[PDB]
């Protein structure tokens, strides 16, 4: 399990220097990209749009790793607590 | 949001090696931990079960430093998904 930990781990740490990249490189914070996918934001100008597939694909890709590591995570539970 | 992931990774790593030693002093696997915690698993004898205190412990803290990260995650969520 530890193994499978350390793995999930490093490729959260990769996950998160991919994305901080893409953001600095779009010029956005990161709760700016969310409330501009999520339709509440507009779009502000300065920032190229063509940045947001790859922040939309690293973005879910972050969110399955921890859904991932929490799935291990359930090893470790007795009686399911 | 990031910097707290960070912290984060680097406290699941101190716990897991924290977790390693205890279980190396207790002459245990991971496995046989919960295994036996769960009451699947007799205590081996030669096993001194008064290191399961600080095992459960730390399994816990582990347990609640997975579930931060999962917490975070919800901050994420786009339309609910
Ligand atoms: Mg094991």
């Amino acid at each position: 399990m530890f193994e499978k930990i350390r793995k999930i781990l490093a490729d959260i740490e990769d996950s998160q220097n991919e994305i901080e990249m893409l953001l600095k490189l779009a010029n956005l914070s990161l709760g700016d990209f969310i409330e501009i996918k999520r339709g509440s934001m507009d779009m502000p100008k300065g920032v190229n749009e063509a940045f947001f597939t790859q922040l939309s694909e690293e973005v879910e890709r972050l969110k399955e790793l921890i859904n991932a590591l929490n799935k291990i995570k359930k090893g470790l539970l007795v009686f399911g607590s």
